[PDB]
């Protein structure tokens, strides 16, 4: 059951989950959510596939962190950001 | 059999091939030599069991490093931050 989940800190931020999920960050005015909006893809990856479950972090450090909990009930803790000092 | 690749274009540019794909840049000085400091950039696993790897020989886009799955579905990644590589 895909959804779509928004950052915690950060409002300009949207994200699909999917077999492959996808960040992005919402710029004025890539996709177009609406006539004056543009949304440009931050990261792509794909570190769960036929994921079941997923959550995100109660901090702002570090960010861009979601959970990539596979069918399998492994747990992994990944982060999307361009991680340099977490 | 894992293996790393460098950038057609940087030669400071670090790569690994496992199980999880992780990305490095080399700065002077993890510890790679007793002057060179490593320093991951991005790490993603979005093609698990990796069968084949290969390189574009293009400069543009960047970061493009070929990953193939077991069942012959091939992926084709971009590792830099790119909106519109």
């Amino acid at each position: 059951k895909p959804d779509i989940l928004w950052a915690p800190h950060h409002v300009d931020r949207f994200v699909v989950c999917d077999s492959e999920l996808s960040l992005y960050h919402v710029e004025s005015t890539s996709l177009r959510l609406s006539e004056d909006s543009a949304a440009t893809l931050l990261s792509i990856n794909s570190d769960t596939p036929y994921m079941k479950c997923v959550a995100w972090y109660l901090n702002y450090d570090p960010e861009c962190l979601l959970a990539v909990g596979q069918a399998n009930g492994r747990v992994v803790l990944t982060s999307l950001g361009q991680d340099h000092n977490s």
